[PDB]
């Protein structure tokens, strides 16, 4: 009983805080109009920033995926389980989103976080030194906690305080690891000034380009893509189950960073393959990304942008400077955030609070998460919510 009593007291503890979380399910696809908790709403919840995880190519390609492979991939990608699907779906990554490197070659995970602990523990040892921004995701946290590598953590954004880091830094081994996209801020880094740094600096750069990937960049290459940035230094992560509507990760690197990958990270090796229909999902969604049906996704996404960064600046709280799907609102307390979200939820709007530990204290936020899926008018039902809510507060 003692130790059940332990958690029950520390549920208490997050109760009375106003950290309590608590799971909706959703009864149909993810979707900008969907059913969840039984009730129809129109969601801002999810990470589906083009609209395609019910797009019925995916789900084709799901059905024909099976068929042609199997259900379970049965093992290791090292030992029985690596498919011709996720053979050929680490052929078109590299050709989609390795134009940084003059020898791309990439490799497929089941999900992001795990290939993020891949790149930092594979590439950082015990005498390295990591440098972190500040507000990077919990899963480079936790590869960076798994390297043997000291940590130093950099403010964010700040490529001054950096470049002083950097400078004062004696290690042999360095490595600057950063988020494109800021999951909960929608702020892009300044890749090319940190690019600039790794390369005076001798240090590998890590960008973890999850929110990026299919919405930035030329038919959505991702971030560096869109900053035309190019050198051996990058090690590209980019994830599957946002913007491509499906779920896995990648690595995209110099050709020989890939094999030391495929040696030695304990993330990639002792786990079993995702399943190859998901693969096969994932190369439909590759397509409909990269082809005139991306673009015309990723402008009705501009254009949600453009208004919804006009529509969060009539309340009295403080959007992000964001030009991404990410557009996030800040309200400070757990309570006032929480009371903002249920007043949304009564207009049968899902716009999901955000609070500690993923974000700072006083800086709990309203996420709102634009879809290529969501019109104009669920923009206008969002606003007018919104002014309601703000003019309760």
């Amino acid at each position: 009983m003692n130790l059940l009593d332990t958690l029950q007291r520390g549920l208490a503890d997050l109760d009375a805080q106003g950290l309590r979380r608590v799971r909706r399910t959703a009864d149909s696809a993810c979707d900008a109009h969907m059913t969840v908790n039984g009730r129809e709403i129109v969601g801002f919840a999810s990470n589906d920033y083009l609209g395609l995880a019910a797009h019925p190519k995916l789900v084709a390609a799901f059905a024909e995926g099976a068929q042609r492979y199997g259900s379970g991939s049965g093992g290791s990608h090292l030992l029985g389980g690596h498919s011709r699907a996720h053979a050929k779906l680490e052929d078109e990554l590299a050709g989609f989103a390795g134009g940084f490197s003059d020898a791309p070659r990439a490799l497929y995970f089941s999900t992001g976080y795990m290939a993020n602990l891949a790149a930092v523990t594979a590439l950082a040892g015990k005498d390295a030194t990591i440098f972190s921004d500040a507000l990077n995701h919990a899963s480079l946290i936790d590869g960076t906690r798994l390297s043997r590598a000291t940590v130093q953590v950099y403010p964010h954004a700040d490529t001054a305080t950096l470049g002083a880091l950097l400078e004062a830094c004696t290690s042999q081994t360095k490595l600057i690891v950063t988020d494109t996209v800021f999951s909960m801020d929608g702020d892009i880094a300044p890749l090319a000034e940190l690019l600039a740094l790794a390369e005076r600096h001798g240090a590998w750069l890590v960008v973890d380009d999850a929110h990026g990937f299919g919405v930035l960049g030329p038919q959505g290459r991702g971030a560096l893509a869109a900053a035309a940035l190019r050198s051996p230094h990058l090690v590209y992560v980019g994830t599957l189950g946002x913007a491509a509507g499906v779920a896995g990760a990648f690595v995209v690197a110099h050709e020989t960073v890939i094999e030391w990958l495929i040696q030695r990270a304990r993330s990639y090796i002792f786990t079993t393959a995702a399943p190859p229909a998901v693969a096969h999902a994932v190369s439909a969604s590759l397509k409909v990304i990269a082809g005139d049906e991306g673009d015309a996704r990723r402008a009705h996404l501009a254009a949600l942008i453009e208004r919804t960064r006009a529509l969060l600046r009539r309340t009295r709280w403080q959007p992000v400077d964001s030009h991404t799907a990410v557009q996030p609102l800040v309200i400070g307390s757990n309570e006032a955030t929480l009371a903002a979200m249920r007043a949304l939820d009564a207009h049968g709007l899902w716009v999901p609070a955000i609070r500690p530990p993923t974000v700072p204290a006083g800086t709990s936020r309203l996420r709102i998460s634009l879809s290529a899926a969501h019109s104009f008018d669920d923009l206008a039902r969002l606003e007018t919510a919104l002014l309601r809510a703000s003019e309760e507060a």
